[PDB]
């Protein structure tokens, strides 16, 4: 038994909610939030702005030494760092994004990082602003994460779809 409420199980490892992944952390407080992560740990916008600004830029200042110290990460790559106020961690994600051409079976990689943590809160990879398709970024997840994953999902009428869409 785990704390996470008003979701809708698609397998038996899957769950969804129409959710801000950002309000949805504050709420459980989940040992790990994944974040949907670029390269250089830039968090402007998307999953990633809005993370960034619930810690008051903190998730930023620590990713910048992280930067410092290892370089950018692979696409299709994680690495864990601090969850700061919203979880105990983060695990920082790259999907690729499709808008500059990425190799989309870097997806597949990408989800399994989810793989290397019994429970995750978990946004769509390469949903939203990085271009791929959602219905697409979900059959991968559900092909791909063994672990169990509760995923929110931001907008209501995308979220529906996905449910409709699912079996
Ligand atoms: O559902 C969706 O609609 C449009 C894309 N998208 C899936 C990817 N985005 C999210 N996924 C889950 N929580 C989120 N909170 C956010 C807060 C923000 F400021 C920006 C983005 C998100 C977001
Ligand atoms: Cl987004």
């Amino acid at each position: 038994v785990n704390s996470f409420s008003g979701y809708l199980k698609l397998t038996d490892n899957v769950y969804i909610k129409n959710a801000d992944i950002v309000e949805e952390a504050k709420k459980v407080k989940p040992t790990v939030v994944v974040n949907a992560a670029n390269v250089y740990l830039k968090h402007g916008g998307g999953v990633a702005g809005a993370l960034n600004k619930a810690t008051n830029n903190a998730m930023q200042v620590e990713s910048d030494d992280y930067i410092a110290t290892n370089g950018p990460l692979k696409v299709g790559g994680s690495c864990v760092l601090s969850g700061h106020n919203l979880a105990k961690h983060c695990l920082h994600v790259v999907g690729p994004n499709v808008n500059k051409g990425e190799d989309i079976q870097l997806l597949k990689s990408a989800y399994e990082n989810f793989n290397q943590h019994e429970v995750l809160l978990a946004p769509l990879l390469s949903a939203g602003i990085f271009g791929a398709d959602p219905i697409h970024s979900l059959r991968v997840c559900v092909d791909t994460v063994r672990t169990n994953v509760y995923l929110a999902v931001f907008d209501k009428n995308l979220y529906d779809k996905l449910v409709s869409s699912f079996l």
